[PDB]
């Protein structure tokens, strides 16, 4: 007798049963053509729990199996917070090609229990029209399913066939209202999502991603080359484990895309254009005196190890993306898919190409500073050196930037925005020492290891609930010994040294108590908006002492001075909505939706890349031409400040 | 009868049946308490698997079970070089707790094909004093197993209990005279090596190390504290994949220790004790003119962003060692085992420790060049900052290589010996500039973006057939522009100018001969010794150059230049010794074997580290001490050269 056997009609959903001491159930169901692309869950349930509430382990093992595809049960599983006594999986459904020929389906109970065990099997199908939709008919490039209900019971499947389907590109979102934890799950058609094909894997090619509001997967002409078939699941997570008592529905929109490679053309030339007409300013001036007009010793001496970080930072980033495997790439990188258009392998082209104003910027401000030198009695001191070490960082922030925006994740260094500080604090030097030498670049030493440890500092502790704090304390030290080395450079003249220090204390006091008790500004945005406010105080006043001294500002640096105010802000206002915040859960972060808002290729990032770009191509030009009344003026008698 | 049961008996070892079309066999053995603790496997074989080289997927799939324990075979199991139609797995084995109560043992076999199959079952038991071997008796810390077999049919299995054995720490090597590929797999002992414990796991508690000759699991206090309880199997690897036709038999040496926390009194006090009586030479000379006897516009122009690579490097490091589960840490870190002594979490604490040689001397340098300073008329130039700057980087290296030694692995930036590259190339700034100018620490600059840029060039073509030529390439256009400036710098006056040249020529071609068609050259070596060979030929040319311009030499510098000459040879010597290789397999990283020269804690790499340091140490005290003749004579007087 340990043996028995039972026969299981198709209807049946329920099955009841008692499993005696030392004994076996096997259960048997017929499964005819009508069977055909039948996606089935075999789910067990221990009745009366409690009874083993002392007994550690499995206690009850069941197999399910149709002949081309088999799984395990094994009760309870155990999760991290709780214990299921009911729990199912899927079964691949059987095809054409499989089918008087008849197939079976075969339920295995079995228990290390010395005890009768009861028992419920619910044999449950899912909705066939969930499986196969993915069926594209001539010139249907989308497809939408909308209100699809999601429980612990009935999950969510898929089959895609790119080969049958001619797909190259394919992407798929997810929407969802509720907060209630899902899973997506992808696997190759031919690839377990329960088990490992051979004990030595390590291969990854199940992608898993936990999200509550929304979920994006993004299959490439590389990843389709080497599979060609996947089959796509959505389960109700037991655990809220990757998101922050059940009986849930989940309702999920679906939207389903065909991509074919694109060449962003119209945004591409517009934003070129864009970028382009500013630069007609350094026509009329700069490029005109060239017109008309050791180096060794300043080329071994010059400081070349501060473009290290970032390209350290680029070679590590590179060697992350490229010896990470296709299924990993969607499960450890944060985009805003609502606004990021792909190119080949890149999640986000716009996000990248959008950088390009840096570079294009930086070049120009190197070859205009290096051809335009060349005297030493009239006018103030020239600063050939630090104007081409301002170019050489607006470069590194379009090479880091873009760097970053290929796979944004939580990383040691996060450099999306330090070589802007960099440059900040270089224009601010540059007119602190304007008018008493030529201006070094050591002070970018200096500048370039503070704003690096501030930004490694700032990741270390954002768990914490004290960094602000930290923040703030680096702050003040640092604005104090700033307004000390103004006090003891110039003198406590009444006039000049006493409303710098008191109106640079103000601002930062400010700024200080608006960051501590706002909770708005994030993390990753309180020194950039520190540098740049600090940089804007100083240029101000520095175009407020010219005036009182009774000197001139020519027109054309009034109108750059007022370009640079308004292309900050700007930039200001797109910076703000960023909303990147490492410590929530990757389902909260995964929860993005803000679209683009220009021509569907531009965001609010991609517009802060530009204006970002634009307020620093105006601030030098502004920085280069504000003392072009002093030119003929004699160095003996130009005024201190 | 479509359901068909059987009865095998506890002796069969072989079964042989055919499985007709659409049926479903199901067999049971009864387990008595003769079955606790046996460690069963099971395996399936198609019979005459030729007849199915044309159906895709799965063609027979097999659930066994004995209660408490089951796994699913799925034939023909396929792999990235070849498919089998044989394949068995292991049975967890029944405990005391399981038991006229009996156990039972199910296997059932279906299949989707609509034609009969032959096939075959083995049932095989495995060596009950292989399993059950870890059991320690008092005052007994070593086991030892010799000359085991391990075959694909007979796997090799222990089990562990650390609660109830009293272990709080365990080590465990494996010895192998055959280059057979095998697997050395542990888990939690309430984990599967074939299943997932649920669909969202992304849990890494599972090692699997391929392995030739050698490996190496170490179960910290930590672990042990988790999950107190691991199961350790070893398989012959069907596929040569982290390695590199079977019936091969490989022999297994296993060796298994228990391990308590250890400080290393004796070996740290002794290497204490050899770095510091070396620093006495600094007391009669430097330290005596200190009892006898703007920095702010140093202190903000100095080069700090040289510190920048490692201290990037190092938190990048830390990042990638604190966030990786216990398990991975076995199998993503390269150490030499045989010489390896743990300390906590660390695997080789001696080849951090070692490295405080090069902490202690670059404070001293650091400290003594501060001190020392202070007139202008007499003797050669003083080289306070860019000695400074050689201390500097003296810390930097032990940082590094502290750091390096935490996780040896392949990264885009490998750090353990850039820093000494560095210090030569700076050492031979100082000697080059010293009777022109004070030598400036921007030269720094140009040095350290030239060695990192080689060091991440180097890796990132290792795998190439002709990085060597790259790096030969390099050597001769640096060289040669070393030459062309010093001709140009000293003009042809022929005894000085000419010889240089023509040695510097002939040592560097020497050495590009010799890296390039020897091969005994590792690549992480050749850059290294580039710069150590070129610094000795550059000091013993400024040395000769002393010597036949009639100027003396002191004794004192006589002996620390031997001592130097000496140091940097023992050095050498056992830097040759490294053999690390990063093209090669991990399993041959893994049969790396070399044990401890010393005191069972100092091997071969721990050596270079003190040595390292001790040359170092030397060259500085003789370059400070070398032109000591000259203190007197005018600068005007001073030969050039
Ligand atoms: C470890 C954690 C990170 C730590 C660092 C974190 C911060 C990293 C940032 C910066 C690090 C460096 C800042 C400067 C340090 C003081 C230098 C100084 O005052 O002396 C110089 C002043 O020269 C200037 O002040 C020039 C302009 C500097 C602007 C750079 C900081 C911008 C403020 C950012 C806003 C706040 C930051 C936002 C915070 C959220 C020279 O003085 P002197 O006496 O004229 O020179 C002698 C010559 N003389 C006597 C003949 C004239
Ligand atoms: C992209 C891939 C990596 C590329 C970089 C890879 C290499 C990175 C390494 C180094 C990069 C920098 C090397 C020096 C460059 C030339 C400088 C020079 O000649 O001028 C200076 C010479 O001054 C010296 O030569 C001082 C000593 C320099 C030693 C540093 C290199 C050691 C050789 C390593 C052995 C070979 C390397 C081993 C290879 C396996 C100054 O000249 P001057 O004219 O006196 O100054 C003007 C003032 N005066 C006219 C008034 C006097
Ligand atoms: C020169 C200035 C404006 C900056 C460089 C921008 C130009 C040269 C870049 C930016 C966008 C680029 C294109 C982006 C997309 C396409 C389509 C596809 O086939 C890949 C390459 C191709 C054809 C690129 C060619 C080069 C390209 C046009
Ligand atoms: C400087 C300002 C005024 C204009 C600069 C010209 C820019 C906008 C031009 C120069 C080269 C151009 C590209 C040349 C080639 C490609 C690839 C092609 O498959 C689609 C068009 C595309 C992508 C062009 C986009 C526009 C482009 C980037
Ligand atoms: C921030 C940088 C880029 C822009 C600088 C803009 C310059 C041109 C602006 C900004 C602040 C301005 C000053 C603000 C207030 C006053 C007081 C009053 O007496 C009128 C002139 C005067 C003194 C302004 C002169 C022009 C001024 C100095
Ligand atoms: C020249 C710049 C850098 C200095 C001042 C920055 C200004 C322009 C920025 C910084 C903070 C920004 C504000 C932050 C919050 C709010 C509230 C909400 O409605 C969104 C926009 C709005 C109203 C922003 C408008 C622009 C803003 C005021
Ligand atoms: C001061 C100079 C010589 C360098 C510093 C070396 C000394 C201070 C270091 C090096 C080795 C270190 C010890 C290494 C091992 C032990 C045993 C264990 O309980 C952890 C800490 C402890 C107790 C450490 C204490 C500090 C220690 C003794
Ligand atoms: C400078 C030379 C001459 C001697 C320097 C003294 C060194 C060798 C001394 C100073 C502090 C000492 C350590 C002090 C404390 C510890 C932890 C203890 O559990 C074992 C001994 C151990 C690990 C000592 C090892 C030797 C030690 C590192
Ligand atoms: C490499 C550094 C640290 C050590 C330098 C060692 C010095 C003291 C040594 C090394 C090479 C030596 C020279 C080698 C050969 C000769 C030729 C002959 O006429 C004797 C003296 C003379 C000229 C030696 C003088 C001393 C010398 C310059
Ligand atoms: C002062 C230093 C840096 C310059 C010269 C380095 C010398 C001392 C080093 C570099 C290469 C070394 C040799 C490399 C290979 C061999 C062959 C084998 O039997 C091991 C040791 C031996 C014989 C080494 C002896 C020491 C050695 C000759
Ligand atoms: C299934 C489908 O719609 N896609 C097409 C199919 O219609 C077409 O006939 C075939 C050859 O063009 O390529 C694929
Ligand atoms: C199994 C074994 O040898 N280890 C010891 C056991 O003997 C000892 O009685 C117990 C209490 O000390 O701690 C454990
Ligand atoms: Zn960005
Ligand atoms: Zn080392």
């Amino acid at each position: 007798s340990s043996v028995l056997v039972f026969e299981i009609s198709s209807k049946m959903k329920m099955i009841e049963k008692k499993l005696e001491a030392n004994t076996v159930h096997v259960l048997r169901l017929e499964l005819d053509q009508s069977f055909i692309l039948d996606l089935t869950k075999v789910a067990a349930e221990i009745v009366d729990s409690s009874k083993y509430s002392k007994e550690d382990g499995v206690i009850l093992e069941v197999t399910v199996s149709n002949g081309r595809d088999s799984f395990l049960l094994k009760l309870p599983t155990v999760y991290p917070n709780l214990k299921l006594y009911t729990d199912g999986k899927l079964l691949n459904p059987l095809v054409e090609q499989d089918f008087h020929f008849h197939q079976n389906l075969i339920v295995t109970v079995q228990s290390r229990l010395n005890a009768d065990i009861d028992y419920r099997l619910h044999v449950t199908h899912l909705d066939r029209a969930q499986y196969d939709f993915l069926k594209f008919k001539t010139g249907q490039t989308t497809k939408t399913l909308s209100n699809q209900k999601l429980t612990f019971v009935k999950p969510i499947g898929f089959f895609l066939n790119c080969s049958e389907q001619n797909i190259s590109q394919f992407h798929v979102t997810l929407y969802s209202e509720d907060d209630i934890c899902a899973n997506l799950i992808t696997v190759p058609a031919n690839e377990s999502i329960y088990d490992r094909s051979v004990i030595s894997d390590k291969t990854h090619n199940r992608r898993v991603l936990s999200f509550t509001k929304r979920a994006d997967i993004f299959f490439t002409e590389t990843e389709i080359s080497m599979f060609k078939s996947f089959r796509i699941f959505v389960f109700i997570a037991p655990d809220d484990s990757g998101c922050s008592s059940f009986n849930e529905k989940k309702k999920i929109s679906f939207e389903f895309k065909k991509l074919e490679n694109q060449s962003y053309a119209v945004p591409t030339a517009l934003m070129m254009i864009f970028l382009t007409t500013p630069c007609l300013l350094f026509l009329p001036i700069v490029i005109n005196i060239i017109k008309n007009s050791s180096l060794h010793g300043q080329m071994l001496q010059y400081p070349v190890a501060i473009i290290l970080p970032v390209l350290m930072h680029t070679a590590i980033e590179f060697h992350k993306w490229t010896t990470s495997t296709m299924a990993n790439r969607d499960e450890m990188c944060f985009h805003n898919h609502a606004c990021a258009r792909p190119l080949g392998e890149l999640r986000a082209w716009n996000n990248i190409i959008t950088n390009i104003g840096y570079t294009l910027y930086g070049a120009i401000f190197i070859v205009l500073s290096i051809c335009r030198r060349g005297s030493h009695v009239f006018g103030t001191y020239e600063c050939t050196l630090l104007d081409v070490t301002i170019g050489v960082f607006m470069v590194l922030q379009s090479i880091a930037s873009a760097t970053y925006h290929i796979c944004p994740s939580d990383v040691a260094f996060q450099f999306d925005t330090p070589c802007i500080q960099v440059i900040c604090g270089l224009l601010m030097v540059r007119q602190w020492f304007v008018r008493h030498e030529s201006p070094s670049p050591a002070y970018t030493n200096i500048l370039l290891v503070g704003v690096v440890s501030l930004n490694f500092l700032i990741s270390a502790f954002s768990k914490t609930s004290y960094v602000r704090f930290i923040i703030a304390v680096i702050h003040v030290i640092v604005v104090g010994s700033i307004c000390l080395a103004k006090e003891r450079s110039l003198g406590s003249e009444k006039l000049k040294t006493r409303f710098f220090i008191m109106a640079f204390s103000m601002g930062n006091f400010a700024a200080i108590v608006m960051y501590l008790t706002l909770s708005a500004f994030h993390l990753n945005q309180i020194a950039t908006y520190c540098f740049i406010i600090n940089c804007i105080m100083y240029l101000m006043y520095y175009g407020c002492m010219k005036v009182l001294h009774s000197e001139r500002i020519t027109s054309k640096a009034k109108l750059c001075g007022a370009l640079s105010l308004l292309a900050w802000a700007v930039a200001g206002f797109f910076f703000f909505q960023d909303d990147t915040d490492w410590t929530r859960s990757a389902a909260a972060s995964r929860a993005l939706n803000k679209p683009c808002l220009l021509l569907g290729f531009f965001g609010s990032h991609d517009l802060w890349h530009i204006f970002g770009a634009l307020a620093g191509l105006f601030t030098f030009i502004f920085v280069s031409f504000v003392d072009d009344d002093l030119i003929n003026t004699r160095k003996t008698s130009i005024n201190i400040f």
